[PDB]
């Protein structure tokens, strides 16, 4: 039972926060394939994975942080809410990471983030940096981050890949 | 292949000993939720998770938690044995644990708890700690323990919940 | 150089966050001592030490702890800020805990952080119930805690616990 | 999709690197068992799984190490290259344990290893001793480690396996 | 303040349980040293030490293996209790290792062990297989164990080793 | 007994391989100092440390990496054995890091390696990344990374330390 809406939305994780190993699930067999093992010495700053039902820029689902002080199982499946998004540009064309965090029934830890601006300048420098420097020493790969955008502009993006999808 | 036998159950293991994250199990799509992070600063003190094809109290499949020294993956499946369970009343009712342990063939470490009473008293008052006040900061919930009781009472609300499903 | 500045004091770190174990630095060998393994499933939620050539209510080093998204080795030495005190009764009388944050030059995550009041409700409820219960199944012991007041009155703390020991 | 190309094989992990759990995929409802924790004080010298639709000497799927730095979730699936052989005699027969890294798109970290011989010797020492040890307190269970082939031979036994499947 | 007591004597942690690698206490500079990492896919079973101002059979302090259930940090001190000792042969000699618990003042986890035969067979067993298995990767180094006594025989040893220290 | 010899030189550990708590001994009180929290979503590639009773360009004892499979404790002294050379660029001016591994009596893993050279292309451009990257988040900060030497040099490096040192 796969929910679109914004404020509680489900994010099939794969990759766990602090993990060097992005995993990567099979649509088809349900398969968690180990897609990757980060080149250098970093480290992934949130959960990270897709929202089903959903066609992103990519064609594949739209991407999603989850942003937590815990790190959640990949493979696992976690209802959260949108506070933003993050805009970059890698060698085959835009990219959008919905920045979400799991809805207060689960962990109440960030219940006071409402928006992007509520996350500390610090986090979103972390992921930011994160992103423009982890596919460094990948051969023609890169990516140049544009920055973050709020709230309201995360469900634009989410109701564009949810309509493409449909 | 479920097996139901007291010295042979079925855990579907929910909750990894440790962890201070509550996964569920959804049954239509066999995806592994994330359920709760604990509000304080605790940890399972064992892992966690139902006995499949069962009907308990609460309407759920019944509840056990499986003593070991070590910690298995959310998800996984372990064979254990009945050595008694764990009463409590919380916002909702009654509730059970059952408590168990691996089978010899998986791990032997403790196979020579028997029942109920071979368990240490430190062991038995930090689970029943546990569960005393995991819940206290979750707002509208509560939890009161009675007490434990040994195999012979164990199997009688297996079977009981066992009956209930079928 | 021990530096009794409030918005930069020694803190000698005898307990990691996440950790189960109490460690206590002997004043005379400088030997970490294992104090303390909890008794029920719970870990420090923050860093634990102490401010040396400082004497608080019981006789010994005003303690501190110093939250952080990560943990800090037993035994080592971080320069911390104040931002509180959390105030609670024990059986042998009133304790105070210094809340504080490691320098902005070591780890600026809560540079935000001013005052207790910039803290999230669900850390500071966190701390406050691991106190509350921690000591719950040690016999003959127990803890009732009061509540958290601001940096003016932890810097209260602080002053009258430096002059106490000189 | 199963790939049977020896530089580019999946291997369904059931056993992660430095574990003493180790799990078996049910071949019917895809759940991960839990089989064995290891009786003594040691760990898997990396990650273990077996090759889909193959059918190896003891009749189950052929078994596959893969070695890496990192350690890859139980129940995951990796591409990877043969790069030799292990063999050994337990308690049933003849054993055969494929030797193999993840594919360098994965991780070319090894990438460097052709062949059996360009593995260190410390390396397959320490593997070799695993084997011959890690059964010592199973009761009626032993096994006598033989040695290591090359890839040339690996690749033998992968079609061997291939062709008994079909 | 070093005590001899055989209820309550100093144990300096030189290995954490779980940990592959052996550290070694320098006694003129307090310096922890780098000793060895195990050649083998194996672990310590217990945390392991020496207890100060005792001179055992190979001219350095009696060794002390800490069982528990959880890993004390190298280079903390640690106050136990005797319940045994394991008697062992090495390519130097004879070798004797006290075994014994924290006190319960630290952790009364197991207090119900009062002597050797309290501990089960499966840790016995492990423990024993580890120092029969640890060094057979060392060149020119063996272990042959010979079996654990109980702890009237364990103070003899440790009363033989204070008083070749006096 | 500090050892400056280039086959077995003792290196003081600060930071253990995998965090991003970078610790500072200081010289007077041998107090492990929390000395920085890394800004970004990185990890040391490598055990880090100092060579004492050395001088190296920016006034302080020579740095040194010590590379192996595990993590060494930050406080511990290993003994190690030089390799090669890293030189970069900072905004203080030049800086070197010696780059080592332990010795083969310690821990024999990589004993083949002999020099620079022989150390994988990915371990090296893992390393050299990290610290192109490290302090790419810090104010002020920045560095540039100029390449490796082989062992000859970083011998001439060490020498010229430890005269400076004299």
């Amino acid at each position: 039972e796969v929910s679109h809406d914004a404020d509680s939305l489900c994010v099939v994780i794969e990759i766990s926060k602090h993990s060097n190993i992005k995993y990567e699930l099979d649509k088809e067999s349900g398969a968690l394939m180990v897609d990757r093992v980060l080149y250098g010495a970093q480290n992934y700053p949130a959960n990270y994975g897709f929202v089903p039902n959903t066609l992103g820029s990519d064609g594949d689902p739209v991407d999603a942080l989850v942003l937590s002080d815990v790190a959640f199982q990949a493979g696992s499946v976690v209802k959260a809410r949108l506070v933003g998004v993050l805009n970059m540009e890698d060698e085959s064309g835009m990219d959008e990471k919905l920045i979400a965090l799991p809805i207060d029934k689960i962990d109440p830890t960030h219940s006071y983030v409402k928006d992007i601006d509520d996350l500390s300048k610090h986090t979103l420098d972390k992921i930011k940096h994160f992103f423009e420097t982890y596919k460094d020493l990948e051969p023609n790969k890169w990516v140049k981050v544009k920055g973050f955008e709020n709230k309201e502009s995360a469900i634009k993006v989410l109701e564009k890949a949810i309509k493409a999808y449909q």
